[PDB]
């Protein structure tokens, strides 16, 4: 009742270059804090790598998947091969005590154990088949909406947005 409030930032979505709306995510700093933190600082816009800029903002949603996930957080290759993380390089599992079981987790990306960079995807739906593989960090508290219309976004091949779904603006609140 009393605890500190878990930080919380914002996603501003936009589908074939308009606006779609904002999704509020809470990052779980009391469940797994460097997972948090490292997410956190790429929402800002204003960390820096060798001087340089890297985060979220103008990132594309490379992979949607209807009724089973979201994939992005790809600022480096834009593609779903980036790496890059606060700590950098690839980072450990923090932890894996929050599982895949509801829609609107935000849940980190990585090609096998301790292989976290800032990549990372959005459940459309429930997928247990993913706890104790990939560490969940936060979720949708606000506009769930927005996912869901992401979700419904025409794909071609590999599931690739037609149309861009890029994260227009992103910070924290």
């Amino acid at each position: 009742n009393s605890s500190p409030v878990n930080p919380v930032v914002f996603f501003d979505v936009s589908i074939g270059g308009q606006e779609v709306g904002r999704m509020k995510i809470e990052l779980f700093a009391d469940v797994v804090p460097k997972t948090a933190e490292n997410f956190r600082q790429f929402c800002t816009g204003e960390f820096r790598k060798d001087g340089v800029p890297i985060g979220y903002k103008g990132s594309t949603f490379h992979r949607v998947i209807k009724d089973f996930m979201i994939q992005g957080g790809d600022f480096v290759n834009g593609d779903g091969t980036g790496v890059a993380s606060i700590y950098r390089g690839p980072f450990a599992d923090e932890n894996f005590k929050l599982r895949h079981s509801a829609p609107g987790l935000l849940s980190m990306a990585n090609s096998g154990p301790s292989t976290n960079g800032c990549q990372f995807f959005i459940t459309c739906s429930k997928c247990d088949w993913l706890d104790g593989k990939h560490v969940v960090f936060g979720k949708i508290i606000d506009g769930l909406l927005v996912m869901r219309k992401i979700e419904n976004v025409p794909t071609g091949p590999n599931n690739k947005p037609k149309l861009p779904v890029v994260i227009s603006q992103c910070g924290e609140m």
